[PDB]
C-alpha cells in the first residue's frame, strides 16, 4: 500500500554517497560524532533513504553504529509504513538489519533492570491485517520468518540468540492464530475446513517462498497450540489411505523444496503423526525413496531419526540389503544407517559390515584400498606441488572412514592392508598430510592390532622417526608409537636410538621436544636402566 516516497536531489545523492565510503575506511572514537551527523542530515529523508538502492547499505550501517535512543529513534521514523517497507527489494533489508538490533535492545530492557518493547509491540500491530500477504511475497516473507524467529528466541540469522519478554509470548500467538483465520476463512474444527483450502494451502507448501514460512510455524507453534492445527491443515489425523493426501505425498517427494519441507516438518511432528505417516504411506515405498537420493532419501533419514524400535527395525530390514547401491554418491546415508543400527542394538550389524565390504572392499578384485574406495586419495590433495590444503570433502572423508575402523575390527585390518598395499613413500606422504595424517594414526590401536601388522607397520614408520616427530602431524603418529610398540620392544630401542641420535635437531623443535618427554627420552638417556623398567611396566599396563 506504501513503498514510493520520493527520490534524492544530486546534492543529496553525492553527499550520502560521499557519507557511505568515509565509514567503510575508519580513519579516525570521532565516529560517533561523524555518524551521527550522517543521521542528522537522514533526518526526514529516511524514507527515501531506506528504499533508494544506492543508500539503502548506508542505513543499515547507521542503524548498526549508533546509540540505542537513536536507534528507537530511526525505528520510529518507520511507524505506519512498515508493511510497505518489507515489500521493497531494499528497504526490506534494511528492516531486517533494524529488527535484530531492536531485538537485542528488547532483551537488554529485559535484563538490565518509551520502550523499544512497545514501540515493537505498536509496529507489530499495524502488520496484523497483512500477514497473509506477507506470506507469499518474495520479500516480505523473509522479514516475517526473520519476525516469528524473534518472537520466539529461535536463533537469528544476521550463537544469536535473545530472551524474549512475555509480551512476545502474546505476539507469537497472535499471529500464528491470525494466519489460521486468514486461511481457514473461519472456525472451528477440522470438519467446517473444505478441502478446496486445505489443498489450496497443501499447494503452498511446495512454494519457494511461503513454504520455509509454513514450516517454521508448524515447528514453533507447538509452544501455545497442542492441536497442532497446521500441522492438521496440512496432514490428516487417522488412519485410513486418502487419495488426495496420498497424492499430495507424492507430490512433496517429487521435489527439492517439498522433499525438505517434508523432513524439516517430520522432525517437529509428535510421534503419533509420523509414525502415521511410516504406517500408511512409506513403508513400502521405503527402498525407491531411499535410491531417489536425492532429494527423498533424505526422509528416509529423518524417519530413522525420529521413530521407535519397531519401526526403524522394519527400515533396516529393507534398507541394509540394499546399502552398497545406496553409497552410491552419498557417503553420508551410511552413517545414518550404521548409527540407526547401533542405536537399536547392533540390529542387522553383519549384513551392514557386510554391505559396506561389498562398496569399499569387494574380494573381486587387484586394486583395493578403501584408500582409494573411502578416501579419494590418487585424486586427492596428497602432495600437490600447488601449495594446496586438504578439503573440507577430505575431511568428511576420513571421519566417515575412522568411524568405520571403530565400527568394526573387520575395517581396521582392512585399512592397514590398504596402507601396506601402498607404495611406502606415499603411507610416508599421509603422515605429513593434514587430514590423512589423523588417518594414518587412528590406526595405532595397539590392543586392536596383531603383532604382524604392528611390525609390518613400525618398520615403514620407524624408517622416518625423526622427520616425524619434528612435523606438526607426525609428532602425534610418533607419540602413539611409544604404546603401539609394547611387546615390540625391538623396536622401540630402534626408534629412541633413532631419536636420540639427533637430539639437539628433537628438542628445541617445538614438536620434537614433546615427542622426547613422551618417549622418556630423558630416562634414557641417564637411567637407561630406570627406562628399561617402565617399559616393562607399560607392558602389563596394557595386558
Amino acid at each position: 500500500p506504501q513503498m514510493f516516497f520520493g527520490v534524492l536531489d544530486r546534492e543529496e545523492l553525492e553527499y550520502f554517497k560521499q557519507a557511505e565510503s568515509t565509514l567503510q575506511l575508519d580513519a579516525f572514537e570521532e565516529k560517533f560524532q561523524f555518524v551521527t551527523s550522517i543521521i542528522e542530515e537522514a533526518k526526514g529523508k529516511e524514507l527515501k533513504l531506506v528504499t533508494s538502492q544506492i543508500t539503502s547499505k548506508l542505513m543499515e550501517r547507521v542503524i548498526l553504529e549508533c546509540d540505542e535512543t537513536q536507534l528507537k529513534d530511526i525505528f520510529q521514523s518507520f511507524n505506519g509504513v512498515f508493511f510497505g517497507l518489507s515489500c521493497h527489494k531494499y528497504a526490506s533489508h534494511v528492516l531486517e538489519t533494524l529488527f535484530v538490533r531492536s531485538a537485542a535492545l528488547v532483551e537488554r530492557e529485559l535484563l538490565t533492570p518509551v520502550t523499544m518493547e512497545n514501540m515493537f509491540l505498536f509496529m507489530l500491530n499495524e502488520l496484523k491485517p497483512h500477514l497473509k500477504t506477507m506470506m507469499n511475497h518474495q520479500y516480505a516473507s523473509h522479514v516475517l520468518r526473520l519476525l516469528i524467529l524473534i518472537l520466539s528466541s529461535k536463533t537469528l540469522p544476521n550463537n544469536k540468540v535473545y530472551q524474549t519478554p512475555e509480551s512476545f509470548k502474546s505476539e507469537l500467538r497472535d499471529i500464528i492464530t491470525t494466519l489460521y483465520k486468514g486461511f481457514t476463512n473461519g472456525a472451528e474444527s477440522r470438519s467446517d475446513i473444505s478441502q478446496s483450502t486445505i489443498t489450496k494451502f497443501r499447494e503452498y507448501s511446495v512454494d519457494k517462498v511461503a513454504s520455509p514460512v509454513i514450516q517454521l510455524i508448524i515447528q514453533v507453534e507447538g509452544i501455545f497450540d497442542r492441536d497442532r492445527s497446521f500441522w492438521r491443515l496440512v496432514f490428516n489425523t487417522a488412519d485410513e489411505k486418502d487419495p488426495k493426501e496420498e497424492s499430495f505425498l507424492e507430490y512433496l517427494l517429487s521435489d527439492p523444496v517439498g522433499s525438505h519441507f517434508l523432513e524439516n516438518v517430520i522432525g517437529s511432528a509428535r510421534l503419533k503423526y509420523v509414525e502415521r505417516l511410516y504406517r500408511l504411506y512409506m513403508k513400502d515405498r521405503i527402498v525407491k525413496l531411499a535410491k531417489r537420493d536425492t532429494t527423498g532419501a533424505f526422509v528416509v533419514r529423518a524417519l530413522l531419526e525420529h521413530l521407535k524400535e519397531k519401526d526403524v527395525k522394519q527400515i533396516l530390514d529393507a534398507v541394509v540389503p540394499e546399502l552398497s547401491m545406496l553409497l552410491n554418491s552419498n557417503m553420508d546415508f551410511g552413517t545414518a544407517i550404521i548409527n540407526a543400527s547401533n542405536k537399536q542394538g547392533g540390529y542387522l550389524r553383519d549384513d551392514v559390515i557386510a554391505q559396506l565390504i561389498q562398496k569399499y572392499y569387494p574380494e573381486k578384485s587387484d586394486a583395493k584400498n578403501i584408500l582409494e574406495s573411502c578416501l579419494l586419495l590418487s585424486a586427492s590433495t596428497l602432495g600437490n606441488t600447488r601449495d594446496d590444503w586438504p578439503t573440507a570433502e577430505e575431511r568428511r572423508r576420513s571421519v566417515f572412514l575412522e568411524q568405520l575402523i571403530d565400527y568394526d575390527d573387520k575395517f581396521l585390518n582392512i585399512t592397514i592392508d590398504s596402507m601396506l598395499a601402498l607404495p611406502e613413500e606415499r603411507l610416508i606422504q599421509m603422515c605429513y598430510h593434514g587430514v590423512f595424517s589423523h588417518v594414518v594414526e587412528h590406526v595405532l590401536q595397539t590392543t586392536r592390532v596383531d603383532i604382524i601388522k604392528r611390525k609390518m607397520l613400525l618398520n615403514i614408520l620407524s624408517k622416518e622417526s625423526v622427520n616425524l616427530a619434528c612435523n606438526v602431524y607426525g609428532s602425534h603418529i610418533m607419540d602413539k608409537l611409544w604404546e603401539f610398540t609394547a611387546k615390540l620392544t625391538l623396536y622401540k630401542e630402534r626408534i629412541a636410538r633413532a631419536l636420540v641420535l639427533e637430539t639437539e635437531k628433537v628438542k628445541n623443535s617445538i614438536y620434537g621436544r614433546q615427542v622426547w618427554k613422551n618417549w622418556k627420552l630423558e630416562l634414557y638417556v641417564r637411567k637407561m636402566w630406570d627406562w628399561k623398567k617402565l617399559i616393562k611396566e607399560q607392558e602389563f599396563e596394557i595386558f
